[PDB]
């Protein structure tokens, strides 16, 4: 069967920068995916379970920002990384999370919430709102 | 410091019968300090933190067909390239890296191309066409037809 | 209660000669309780509360050139208009409401279409067809050349 | 002089509904004027003094707000109104700000922030963060 994951953006914090996505991927294993947009919201279609996809954001100041979703062995992980180089793009971060380059461990959490606060002091948050099943949802919020 | 440069693409969509396309991934190389998509005025920019890098569109059809739309900077001079039938798991990801590092690609960047032009094996056809070629601002029209 | 009705449109832009189109405006008529534009895979839904009343989208080019798009259902069949070489001062919000209370534009939602062509004066042409006609959810293709 | 404003949308609540807008309306004075999107923010382009435009936005809960942006004798002015009806479009919110239509007083106030709470508990501001010139700037924010 198929998954999707809706992402919604919150940004609270008027002092810190307005963010904007700059790079949307998919990655390759359980056949795929597509990002499509709708209603304000972001949505990840993935061709199964074990695959991901990440958008990266950039602020008004600069501060660059990866956000990574996907579903693991049928359950929805999440992850946050921060103070990213301007070479550092998805196109590097996302298979991180695989083949043992890194990040698999993060993805084997399965996490359903994840929140971190960056060097420079923006606080990111992922929070399912809808955590189970193959139509999940997300909240991402800038603070 | 090192010159930026910037593509913005705009989409020209003609045949009704070929669906109709949207954009499911956007990435971004990371030689030359990367770079970032931006969208404004309809249009999609790509800036860069110089010449050697590139990004990509991915599209997909109402109908399920699937390709990608590459466009950089090789050698301070523009460069396209388009591929179509692409499987669901050929992933933009898995085809950007393709054009670097002998990767089965590079030949086509380094021909430095200011229009690209195929025809899918299910009858699409893909133009990609700068209309502003030189210097650090270009411009290009992408056309399904 | 009443029946929603909702038209999704999706745009074509085939001539670079005309400039690009991007839309500049979006309306909604206040019969029939209303209506919301939303969008979503790159296409344009207006949804209403109802038989008898229209939105529209005003579009203007790279070029400067200004026309809109009105869409709606009357008497429960849909009808379209599309009107060209307006000023910038004939927004999208003197256009809408010309189509009721015998201002100017009643006939053509009268006529209940299913396709309107017309070329401006400047040469462009423009044509809206619905894909799918009847029902509740209609859709349509709206077409530059 | 032209005259624009470009907007950001903040959405802080994560409980109170999601909003996305549903209409943008140019009213027709001082050459009438365009809306266009870039970077994530919205920017009311004008041909003059004199004019408005306005974004009405719908939550996920169904509920209805208008914002109101526009130059009145040079300077800027803003007006938010809650609580409308599915009817109570924006092509009828509009057009009250001029003619004696209701709510001229409002833009005549020349307002750089102006902050309202729904009847059902939703705050809306609107902040001008560039508040003088030709190429103002304001934040609205939801919460």
């Amino acid at each position: 069967m198929s998954y999707s994951i809706t992402l919604r953006v919150y940004q609270t914090n008027r002092d810190r920068g307005y963010f904007s996505i700059v790079e949307k991927t998919v990655w390759h294993f359980a056949n795929g995916g597509t990002w499509s947009e709708a209603n304000g919201a972001h949505t990840l279609t993935m061709g199964g379970s074990g695959t991901s996809g990440m958008l990266r954001f950039m602020s008004t100041k600069g501060e660059r920002i990866t956000v990574a979703v996907g579903v693991h062995n049928y359950k929805r992980w999440c992850d946050v990384v921060t103070g990213l180089k301007p070479d550092e793009t998805a196109l590097v971060i996302n298979p991180q999370y695989y083949n043992n380059g890194g990040r698999d461990y993060v993805r084997e959490k399965q996490l359903a919430e994840y929140s971190v606060t960056s060097a420079i002091g923006t606080k990111v948050e992922v929070v399912y709102t809808v955590a189970e099943g193959n139509n999940l949802e997300a909240n991402v919020i800038f603070s």
